[PDB]
């Protein structure tokens, strides 16, 4: 694909907006606050391995990666012509909501004072992890995982095995350039398995930061000023693919903890953005 | 006054605007007695823990609130419109914090001696600048949380409705205006990247249960309020609104870890501009 | 003197000073004996706890205060004043808190072995450089505080009034001037953001009880004075003043951990230039 | 070529080429059974202690080692080279981490409950890019040491002598060439300031036992690898050279809190473009 | 020559010089023996502690001191002088800090297991390039502190009296030149802010005794030594002045929690030009 000037004239620049709610572990339904619902924005409660050999996490434990796809405007009536116009996504305004919330320390988590069952709700802590992408076609993933040896559900989360049809091999604690997938689905590919693959990703950008521990202090900066440009060095942002924009992330802000067993619970928030996109002669 | 023209010049054309706002933590302003609660002033009162996983009652004055002002400017009325430029913003008073001969939970329980345990924990400071009320999105730690339906403005208040799942999460129908001082708990109401078109907003947060307070202040430092076309926010019917939070942790008592929040005012002086509209 | 014209140019137009100031953390510079209260120098005594909630009295020599100096320039004379334009400054002796040899509180209290624990905790970093008297704003954390009405100058001291519940936020009339080196405690005042047009300030706090100190040094950093117009602080009556307070921690004694504040001495050296003014 | 001249222009002057480089903590990459020693493939096997402080004999698979890889360009031969311009790098898997249900210490150890304690502790990443091999410096923290013979390149393979005490300073006897992948142990190896003018390299270490990994990544950053006079890597004999190493820090067993070191795999892109030389 | 004029040009006007300057922690290079306490090569001996309020005698083996070189430049003689115009520097080996496999104090204390404890605490990096020796400040935590006569240059080896309780603060009698390598202690001399006019001096403190260690290294890095008129230290007689001290904390025995400070050598290259005077 050639890329020329920019498109001129009525309707040649246009933003649009989304937000992506987190995929902590609990779906969306059941809505009940009774029934399943109350979990919704978290995991439910992680569930441990027995021995060396039998690790076998639940899915409702797992944080997926969010992902939508927004349709644009149709540009090309008909696409034998000599030059085509694409959407080129140029820059996005995007933001974490609600980090606030975590200001809630007056809940029945893991009170402060253990001997008197006093003092405050412990807030939310712990590892941390945010990624968003922008792209003209879906982020291209890149499996790596903790240990090989998981025992990872065959139905309700896509994992390097649904990919392959095979086991996992040692290789996959490292880079193994056969697990391969793109986040084609929200709320399925779990993040403890599927990362952006940098040998591929020619048409999107992604911007990844992980903090870990146990304990550490969650930390967040939101504003509506701040502009991320997703042009390349060359001046060119990713070109919307049919004109399909794909939109991914993850923002978990650590764990609650229960007052049973220290029961962990995934905390996650969503995310806004706010993308420009122009319209790019190409051929 | 959609279309933004040039700037207006002559004698007046220009004004900066000062004023402070004080925390809204939980205790409100009256009474002003140092026994009968006023004591609390600048602070939350001591914050009461759900009782079950099913009766979260939180009160009132242990749940800090956005502070706001409306600001009137000079009378005006192609039309002019005030514009803001740039703000100067400062939080004032962290070295009170060095304040560790006091009464706090100490150091050293065994004994009770060393020093008064300062102020530590989870921080969060937002400041806003617009030409109307900061639109305000809802989104809750537990939308089983009984907030008290009276002096506080809360998801339940807007809708009529009890909060559902989906306010756990970001829910599009749970909105509101940042319009009163005091009512809007920065536990609930989180600036709207949806809407605040005509308002800049910037915010961070720290949490944990111990961390150290971080904060610098300097009258050197502007905050260029201009958007990417260079023009600030508008100020509709000549009202400026400032909004703000700024919690700088929790002191903790010697009675059951009681804690109370602390907050902190902020200062703001905004230079405005008149701008020719249509 | 209100009016800001060109630059002079000539002999002499320019000129360098440069002050040393040292910290005022509560014990004063005498008496000089290191068995008579001296070895505290640089240091604040004891600190002293509230025996309940409503008495705290702490003692003035456990409360670190501002240290200011007025600086008397070379004499002029529309007219000529003194424009302070940039200033290099740095906190000397940072590397004196890597003694661990001491008798301080030691790192393994179960055989009183280790190393003696170096200064930790809250620290608190302010420099001003200005053309008149730093403009301060009181706050405290407990308007019940009983500061002694002797030896130091507090809120009580300007208004003649007790503490009222509006001085644990902002309180328009608790404010004061900087005027006195080792007498306003850093606690109780605060730069006042709505003031100090003729002053520059810069300050940072850091929290908690065990925090590790940090400092950079360099003799290669300058910070300009200039305002947004490309003007510095105007010395009235030919004065500079310099204000700071360096805090970098407590250390811990083995005796009921008594802590006791740590200070460090400051560097200023102040290019300024005649500045014509009408 | 020694001396530089202008870049060469036309059809294939410039190229782009990638690679991964695998890191190499200590187990090798075979066997490759999950059962048989394969199960800890990207991790150290559980590092082992002196027995006194005369007798520190580490195993080999306890022993992270540097990364590298020699690439082939494409062939050239006024003559030219292949000049590496830029590279963009990137460390992968860092949410893999996020796995906290395994069976590795418990957080809640009085229980046995809580999570899988994540990776913490000391942390070290570098990485280089150069038209031959990376020089090395050997320093260690114990010239006592006791290290294989067989199976790891050490000071002692280099010198065919004992290491000295000078080895726990700098020496300069004590250089190498890194000329294999998962060889050279980095607790001795690093990168030599005195040498290395045909290659970049950029590192940085964190230390500590329970630290928090941090770790950043993102498509959209280029790293320059021209010198001050706009003259990248030139890749000798056509041969591109790739070192790293990327420690994230260590899990602990539940079986007396045996540490395993975790490493991540580097992603690297080099442009290179073609130089005219004399 | 005071007045500083053109820069030379023409064959060997410039000039490139490299150094390393190996770590000063307490144990002197001799004896080399490993067992005869070249061992602690690198690091300082136990840090043995005050026995009272009035009994605190650091044995010298304890005390890091600063390390210096003077270089010899090449013959020059309007006159022409050596002007320092950069410098890359580095701090060599963190890498080696990444050995957790001795025997330290374990991690693990209940059981006597885990890893042996990599080096923490305290750090302080401090490196200077001038035309004549570093200006040294003294500064110490307590004026009682009974440093040996013999072995190290202290403030009263300069004044011949004691230390008085100003030096616990900034007294300007209590001045040095660094001119003697591991001699004078990091813990009482600090670079001078008041002289300094022909040395760039560049400083960083973190204190605490767990603290992580971090530490960045690069080859990609210059310093500018040039000031504000483009002008470089000017090597008085030919001699360039390096300086530096490089503390990354300590490591803790077995043995009653026994601190040995660790150190790490840095690498200088500096750039010089030939710079006419008058
Ligand atoms: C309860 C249990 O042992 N669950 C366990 C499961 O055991 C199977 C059978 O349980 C059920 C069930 O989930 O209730 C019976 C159902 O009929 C069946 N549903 C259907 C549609 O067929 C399900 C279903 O088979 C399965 O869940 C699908 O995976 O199973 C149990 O009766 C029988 O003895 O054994 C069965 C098979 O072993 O088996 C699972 C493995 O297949 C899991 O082992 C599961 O344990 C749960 O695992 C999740 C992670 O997957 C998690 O760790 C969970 O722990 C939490 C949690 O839900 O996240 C941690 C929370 O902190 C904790 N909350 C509080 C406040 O303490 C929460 C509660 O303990 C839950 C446990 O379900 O109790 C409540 C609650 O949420 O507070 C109690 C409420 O009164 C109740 N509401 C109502 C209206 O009754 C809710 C409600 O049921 C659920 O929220 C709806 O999902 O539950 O545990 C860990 O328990
Ligand atoms: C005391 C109590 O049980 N409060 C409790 C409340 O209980 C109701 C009845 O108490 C009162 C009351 O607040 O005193 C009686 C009043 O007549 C009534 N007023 C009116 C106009 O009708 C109020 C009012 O109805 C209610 O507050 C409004 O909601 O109620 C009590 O007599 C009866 O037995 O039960 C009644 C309800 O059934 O009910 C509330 C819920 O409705 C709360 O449960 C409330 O508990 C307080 O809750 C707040 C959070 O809202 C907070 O946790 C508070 O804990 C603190 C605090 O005040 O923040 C934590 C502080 O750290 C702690 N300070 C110290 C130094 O320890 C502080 C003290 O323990 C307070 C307790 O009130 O004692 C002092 C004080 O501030 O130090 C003691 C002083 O001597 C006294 N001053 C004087 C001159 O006597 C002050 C002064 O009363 C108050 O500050 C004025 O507000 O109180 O507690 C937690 O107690
Ligand atoms: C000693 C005492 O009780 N002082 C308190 C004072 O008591 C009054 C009077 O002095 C008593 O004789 C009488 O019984 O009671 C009256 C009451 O009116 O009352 C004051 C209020 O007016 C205070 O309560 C005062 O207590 C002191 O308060 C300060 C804060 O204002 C400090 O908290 C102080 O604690 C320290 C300190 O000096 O900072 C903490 C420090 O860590 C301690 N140092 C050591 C090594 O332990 C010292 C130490 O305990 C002092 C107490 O004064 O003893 C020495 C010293 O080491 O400094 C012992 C020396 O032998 C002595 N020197 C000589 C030559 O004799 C030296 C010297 O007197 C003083 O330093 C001079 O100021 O004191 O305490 C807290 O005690
Ligand atoms: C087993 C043993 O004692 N190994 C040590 C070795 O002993 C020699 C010989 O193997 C013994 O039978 C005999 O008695 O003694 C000779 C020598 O005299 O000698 C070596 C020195 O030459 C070492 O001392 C060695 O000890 C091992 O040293 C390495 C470092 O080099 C590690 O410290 C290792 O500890 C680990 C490890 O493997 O990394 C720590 C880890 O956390 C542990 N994992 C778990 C889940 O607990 C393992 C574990 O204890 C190993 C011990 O080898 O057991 C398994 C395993 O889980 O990995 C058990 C599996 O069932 C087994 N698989 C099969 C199919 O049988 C598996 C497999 O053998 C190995 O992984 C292949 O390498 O081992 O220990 C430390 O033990
Ligand atoms: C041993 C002793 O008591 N030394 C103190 C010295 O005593 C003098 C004399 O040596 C004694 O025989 C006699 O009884 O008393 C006289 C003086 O009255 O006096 C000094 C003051 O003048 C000191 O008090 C000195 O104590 C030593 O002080 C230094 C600081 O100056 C250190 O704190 C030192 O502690 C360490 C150290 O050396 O740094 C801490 C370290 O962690 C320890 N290492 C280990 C592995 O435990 C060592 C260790 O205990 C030393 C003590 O010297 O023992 C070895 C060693 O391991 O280094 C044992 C070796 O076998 C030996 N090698 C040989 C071939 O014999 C080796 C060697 O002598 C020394 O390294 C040479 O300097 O010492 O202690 C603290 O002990």
């Amino acid at each position: 694909m050639e890329v020329l000037d920019l498109v001129t004239g009525p309707d040649s620049v246009t933003e649009i907006e989304a937000f992506l709610n987190p995929r902590m572990g609990q779906p969306p339904t059941p809505e009940s606050l009774t029934e399943g619902g109350q979990y919704y924005g978290w995991s439910r409660g992680i569930n441990l391995a027995t021995s060396d050999t039998e690790d076998s996490p639940e899915n409702n434990t797992l944080p997926t990666w969010s992902m939508a796809k927004l349709q644009l405007p149709m540009l090309n009536e008909d696409l034998t012509c000599d030059t085509l116009q694409m959407w080129e996504a140029v820059s996005v305004k995007t933001e974490v909501v609600g980090s606030g919330s975590l200001l809630d320390v007056h809940g029945f988590n893991k009170p402060t004072d253990t001997v008197n069952t006093k003092g405050i709700s412990t807030p939310v802590e712990g590892s941390q992890y945010h990624v968003f992408a922008v792209g003209g076609e879906p982020l291209d993933l890149q499996g790596l995982v903790t240990d090989a040896r998981t025992k990872y559900k065959e139905e309700g989360v896509v994992t390097i095995k649904t990919i392959t049809k095979k086991d996992m091999v040692n290789k996959d604690q490292v880079l193994n350039p056969i697990s391969k997938a793109k986040l084609d689905k929200d709320g399925m590919y779990p993040v403890e398995i599927w990362h952006p693959d940098p040998a591929k990703n020619e048409n999107t950008r992604y911007f990844g930061n992980y903090t870990g521990g146990t304990t550490t202090p969650p930390v967040l900066q939101f504003t509506n000023t701040l502009t991320t440009v997703l042009l390349d060095e060359n001046g060119v942002g990713p070109l919307c693919k049919g004109e399909g924009l794909y939109l991914s992330c993850v923002d978990i802000m650590g764990w609650r903890v229960t007052r049973n067993y220290d029961v962990h619970h995934w905390r996650g928030l969503p995310r806004y953005f706010k993308i420009t996109l122009r319209k790019r002669w190409v051929k």
